[PDB]
């Protein structure tokens, strides 16, 4: 039997090695929030959000998690719970708040399991074709490579294919297709394409082109909760889906999503945004569960410090992990007396 004593409130805020620019933001360093639950033995476990500061990508940011985590603390503190679902029923009442949600739910999780050391398949992203872009894939040999969509494509495909190993090729549209690309998106059917994803910010326009002319289609920005996805299934063409646990709500809600997408025809890819090594654990853990290897990236790729070091270290085409242990050093507290500035 377990109960809950105290609840703390870090933050982490990295710089990303490479300024992230995007249409809908742009990005300096990545700001994050952990907790910290500690139960009547004064044991204690993390949880890493995946909020962001303000609401460029979704409406819960780091400041409105910490209020409902506050909140539900308040509610839930010193209630004896015995299993591991006793502990999301607790939860529940965060349904509507699925990133506060999840954040909790990882250190929940880490109450009941004895976390594996395991690896996943390395898959690499390029957003164009630079030497050191090429020089890093012909060495580290992915099994997967997600192309950005730029007018570039066809060109750089065909370098890729002259490279000394197999791979499956993913293109990122990032919603910016028009009727203007049909076309070239035909003539990308006839190069193996896994999926493309988000060809189109209005998905009606693939109504407009002949269906099995173009590559399969997956949802990612717009694989929102899991009725929203059902609801894009079920009115256009779409066979893939990239599921951020957080945006189901944590951990625990994954498998049931991808039984129910899988009954919809759709198959399932998991995947993670901006995250630091604790939450990164747990997507690659969740990674086999998917259809198609995991969307996880590696150690290292956005942040040269870690709160967690050696999550997702790549050895030969795989990443390796570790149960993660969150260093506190690195962890300074988000508010309060003991919240300094430098």
């Amino acid at each position: 039997s377990l109960k809950l004593t105290a609840l703390h409130f870090y933050k982490y805020s990295e710089p990303f090695k490479s300024q992230i620019v995007t249409p809908k933001v742009t990005l300096t360093h990545r700001d994050c929030l952990f907790i910290e639950l500690i139960d009547d033995k004064g044991n204690a476990y993390f949880g890493e959000c995946n909020a962001f500061q303000t609401d460029w990508y979704d409406h819960e940011t780091i400041a409105s998690v910490k209020h409902v985590i506050e909140q539900w603390f308040e509610d839930n503190r010193n209630k004896s719970f015995e299993t591991y679902e006793a502990a999301l029923k607790l939860v529940d009442s965060l349904e509507n708040t699925p990133a506060a949600r999840a954040t909790i739910v990882m250190a929940l999780y880490q109450m009941f399991h004895v976390l594996p050391s395991f690896s996943v398949a390395y898959g690499a992203t390029a957003s164009g074709l630079s030497n050191k872009q090429l020089e890093s894939l012909k060495a580290t040999k992915p099994t997967r490579i997600k192309l950005k969509w730029t007018p570039q494509i066809m060109h750089q495909i065909r370098v890729l294919r002259e490279l000394d190993f197999h791979f499956q090729l993913v293109i990122d549209a990032n919603e910016s297709l028009d009727r203007q690309d049909f076309t070239q998106l035909q003539l990308l059917a006839r190069e193996q394409v896994l999926y493309i994803e988000e060809p189109f910010k209005d998905i009606s326009m693939l109504d407009e082109v002949a269906d099995g002319t173009i590559p399969p289609i997956a949802l990612d920005e717009k694989a929102t909760s899991l009725l929203d996805i059902i609801n894009l299934i079920e009115l256009y063409n779409v066979k893939v889906v990239v599921l951020k646990p957080f945006r189901l709500g944590g951990i625990d809600k994954v498998q049931t999503a991808i039984d129910t997408l899988k009954s919809h025809g759709a198959k399932v890819v998991i995947g993670g945004m901006y995250e630091y090594g604790l939450s990164r654990y747990f997507t690659a853990m969740l990674a086999r569960k998917g259809d198609y290897p995991g969307d996880v990236t590696p150690a290292g790729y956005y942040f040269e410090q870690d709160v967690v070091a050696h999550s997702g270290i790549l050895k030969e085409g795989r990443l390796e992990f570790r149960p993660p242990l969150v260093d506190i050093t690195q962890l300074q507290p988000y508010e309060g007396h003991h919240h300094h500035h430098h």
